[PDB]
């Protein structure tokens, strides 16, 4: 039993909620909330932008130190960093960006990373901003995570549209 409320559930192990992630993650405080990262960790927009300025920049400060350190994520890559006021832990994940005409492919690899955790809040990577269909997202998602996803999604346009394709 966790405390994940409201969820509709997808299939054994993906659950999915008309809902904002920081609000998730300030009322469940997971130990894994997802960033939609890019690979300079760069959170300026979308979710990321959204979740660096619930941290009031704490996020973005602790990843130029990781950079600076380590050099940029790998498209498909990811690093778990601090959660600081959202979660124990942030797993920054890339998926591929469309708009910078990243292979696609490569979502697969991005959700991979999500096995590496028993629980995780996450949003549908590659989605929004990143320029991917979010209907493609999700079935990657449900082929590929195996360990326990909750889904934030923000929109209640989008979530419909999910879940009425949802196969
Ligand atoms: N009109 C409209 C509209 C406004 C924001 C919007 O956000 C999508 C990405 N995103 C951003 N910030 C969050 N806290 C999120 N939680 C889940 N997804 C999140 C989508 C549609």
């Amino acid at each position: 039993v966790n405390s994940f409320s409201g969820y509709l559930k997808l299939t054994d192990n993906v659950y999915i909620k008309n809902a904002d992630i920081v609000e998730e993650a300030k009322k469940v405080k997971p130990t894994v909330v997802v960033n939609a990262a890019n690979v300079y960790l760069k959170h300026g927009g979308g979710v990321a932008g959204a979740l660096n300025k619930a941290t009031n920049n704490a996020m973005q400060v602790e990843s130029d130190d990781y950079i600076a350190t380590n050099g940029p994520l790998k498209v498909g890559g990811s690093c778990v960093l601090s959660g600081h006021n959202l979660a124990k832990h942030c797993l920054h994940v890339v998926g591929p960006n469309v708009n910078k005409g990243e292979d696609i492919q490569l979502l697969k690899s991005a959700y991979e990373n999500f096995n590496q955790h028993e629980v995780l809040l996450a949003p549908l990577l590659s989605a929004g901003i990143f320029g991917a269909d979010p209907i493609h997202s999700l079935r990657v998602c449900v082929d590929t995570v195996r360990t326990n996803v909750y889904l934030a999604v923000f929109d209640k346009n989008l979530y419909d549209k999910l879940v009425s394709s949802f196969l």
